[PDB]
RNA sequence: AAUUGAAGAGUUUGAUCAUGGCUCAGAUUGAACGCUGGCGGCAGGCCUAACACAUGCAAGUCGAACGGUAACAGGAAGAAG
């Protein structure tokens, strides 16, 4: 139950006296299907390398967040930078339903049946990421009790 | 049992994040045009000039309201084919 999977590669470019010197840039999610969801960047002068240096950083990296079977409790917003992201529960009756790039956090993430939308800029960096912090703050469906009860 | 349902992509930059417009995937149509075209079922069919219109047809019916016979039908004292 590894589960991982890149969201976006991308080239970027340096600027020196002897030209334009390009690199790449991966995004990653690696996940394990019960909560449990990091990211991962890393770049480096050639994609392989990049793409393989971005998913472990994603290993380290990597927030744990109280579901609910297959859902999320509550609605949760997330904003990072330009993104804002929302995503619902959504009593499932197939879910999933997000804008890839933020259904690769969801599905290994393991919330199984979830809608959710991106507003602002869907630049990846920032909306996997937005999501995550997203469901991160999302909170105990019971330890509310927790913080009351008491 | 009976609204229990929401995705994003391309494009300013060497590159970047933001701001922002343009653009695309969708669904829908009383549609037209180019190419093509076998059959059926249900449907739809002047969106323009409330422009103008030849011709037929679109409102008649009742003899159980009435005087009635001109048509075509029988029939009639009776005049006969
Ligand atoms: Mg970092
Ligand atoms: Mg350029
Ligand atoms: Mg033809």
């Amino acid at each position: 139950e590894l589960q991982e999977k890149l969201i976006a590669v991308n080239r970027v470019s340096k600027t020196v006296k002897g030209g334009r010197i390009f690199s790449f840039t991966a995004l990653t999610v690696v996940g394990d299907g019960n909560g449990r969801v990091g990211f991962g960047y890393g770049k480096a002068r050639e994609v392989p390398a990049a793409i393989q240096k971005a998913m472990e950083k994603a290993r380290r990296n990597m927030i744990n967040v109280a579901l609910n079977n297959g859902t999320l409790q509550h609605p949760v917003k997330g904003v990072h930078t330009g993104s804002r992201v929302f995503m619902q529960p959504a009593s499932e009756g197939t879910g999933i339903i997000a804008g890839g790039a933020m259904r690769a956090v969801l599905e290994v993430a393991g919330v199984h049946n979830v809608l959710a939308k991106a507003y602002g800029s869907t630049n990846p960096i920032n909306v996997v990421r937005a999501t995550i912090d997203g469901l991160e703050n999302m909170n105990s469906p019971e330890m509310v009790a927790a913080k009351r009860g008491k």
